């Protein structure tokens, strides 16, 4: 399935992660991941500046040079050195932080350019006024971000509308049946501003795809090196667990398809480190959970808050009832 990405860019239902290119995955491994992901019929490739200190970039990079269209995002705003000006959303280094991008990339225009956190320090009219120069420059299609809380979108958003700027197409969250705290305040100002999510560890870091043997619940590896804030997590688990076998399918498979059916999902991230675990994922595109697997899921993985401004009181007496 294709959506657009609030813009008239339209980009396949999964995209490709690349934080592993560096990390753990070689180049040549690499190549082929992303060799499966085309003959999957992908078009969405999402990497960072930080990813592998840029490795994970030059890569997706060489591998644009062998194969001769993708869309390609991006992020900036991380430490690429420990300098005090080489991080942050100044326009300083935002400056040659796209320009690294660019070269390590080797394309002319990057489609999708991403704040990967919020800069507190950096006014954001500086930043917003960068990414419009970046467009008009062709440097850049389109802006989003990540990491960024609800109402910092909504004041970049319409600070952009307020100077005749781009619109941010797109927000990429951490989303998962496991992390849903994005739907108190950032999911509500992403729709309100017709934005996209792109979700990233849809299995929750592992917690969700199984893999393990019944493990202990404060286990640093899958996750956070916590492994339970939100990862309760073992009835969310077993539920995937249960509806996975009954369809005759994975569990990781059940947990993408519930990411990318959610409200305002544009495309999950995939973080394949392997071609088999790409295969595995990419499993969950035949999987279409039924209206009521979802609703299923959506009230055992519901975030209980307290009571007042995000929990059930709060929102009951927000609540206009029509009669
Ligand atoms: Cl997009
Ligand atoms: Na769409
Ligand atoms: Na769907």
């Amino acid at each position: 399935y294709r959506k657009l990405g609030n813009s008239g860019t339209v980009v396949t239902s999964y995209c490709l992660g690349t934080m592993t290119f560096g990390q753990e995955t070689d180049e040549a491994t690499s190549h082929l991941i992303m060799d499966d992901y085309i003959k999957a019929g992908g078009n969405f490739i999402d990497t960072a500046n930080v990813y592998s200190a840029g490795v994970s970039e030059e890569i997706v990079g060489r591998w644009l040079k062998a194969r001769p269209q993708v869309v390609v995002a991006t992020k900036g705003r991380f430490p690429m050195g420990a300098g005090p000006n080489d991080l942050g959303l100044s326009r300083t280094n935002l400056n040659r932080a796209l320009n690294d991008s660019l070269r390590r990339l080797g394309v002319e225009q990057i489609d999708l350019y991403q704040m990967h956190a919020w800069d507190a320090v950096t006014p954001i009219e500086e930043t917003l006024r960068f990414l419009d120069d970046a467009v008009s420059a062709g440097k850049i299609a389109y802006y989003g971000f990540s990491n960024y809380l609800g109402w910092q979108v909504t004041k970049a958003v319409h600070v952009a509308r307020a100077n005749h700027w781009t619109a941010p197409v797109t927000l990429q969250p951490q989303y998962n049946l496991l992390v849903r705290d994005i739907e108190h305040e950032i999911v509500p100002a992403c729709q309100d501003a017709a934005m996209g999510l792109l979700p990233w560890s849809p299995l929750g870091g592992g917690w969700l795809a199984g893999k393990y043997q019944r493990d202990v619940m404060p286990s640093g590896a899958t996750r956070g090196e916590n492994p339970n804030r939100g990862m309760r997590t073992w009835q969310i688990i077993d539920m995937v667990a249960e509806i996975a076998k009954e369809r005759g399918v994975s569990a990781a498979q059940v947990a993408l398809a519930w990411v990318v059916a959610r409200p305002a999902v544009t495309a999950v991230i995939l973080g394949a480190r392997t071609r088999e675990q790409l295969a595995d994922n990419l499993g969950a595109v035949a999987v279409t959970l039924s209206t009521e697997e979802m609703e299923r899921l959506n009230r055992v993985s519901a975030p209980a808050m307290a009571d007042y401004p995000y929990g059930e009181r709060g929102v009951s007496q927000r609540h206009r009832k029509m009669d």
